[PDB]
């Protein structure tokens, strides 16, 4: 688990996420496209999309990220408890979406190099270690769920 003051400094830096929740949405998956270009071919409606500016044209990129980055913020304010949303997110990921947990990891570390590159005053290293501590509960958890699965 995280202690209290690490779930303190992980929501503190969530809140300055949602001053522009698309704008993180679409750097975020932007870092993920452009670092690990094997991630793009799962999202079909993204395959099209060659260049960092095409990527960063796209609204559709951007809605997407905001939704994403959403969803992940309604999690992480659970503070682990969040056995109703991960289950049908593993289960949509693990079989509907065919997603590594490594791909998992990749999208946790674009979400660190962003919020470090947009907040670097509430995002030392204290709270980065945070953040990572609340990104690995939750891909630990999703884990579970695809062994559970025998993915694969
Ligand atoms: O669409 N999950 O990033
Ligand atoms: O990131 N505020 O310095």
């Amino acid at each position: 688990g995280l202690s209290d003051g690490e779930w303190q400094q992980v929501l503190n830096v969530w809140g300055k996420v949602e001053a522009d929740i698309a704008g993180h949405g679409q750097e975020v998956l932007i870092r993920l496209f452009t670092g690990h270009p094997e991630t793009l071919e799962k999202f079909d409606k993204f395959k099209h999309l060659k260049t960092e500016a095409e990527m960063k044209a796209s609204e559709d990129l951007k809605k997407h990220g905001t939704v994403v980055l959403t969803a992940l913020g309604g999690i992480l304010k659970k503070k682990g408890h969040h056995e109703a949303e991960l289950k049908p997110l593993a289960q949509s990921h693990a079989t509907k979406h065919k997603i590594p947990i490594k791909y998992l990891e990749f999208i946790s570390d674009a979400i660190i190099h962003v919020l470090h590159s947009k907040h670097p005053g509430d995002f030392g290293a204290d709270a980065q270690g945070a953040m990572t501590k609340a990104l690995e509960l939750f891909r630990n958890d999703i884990a579970a769920k695809y062994k559970e699965l025998g993915f694969q």
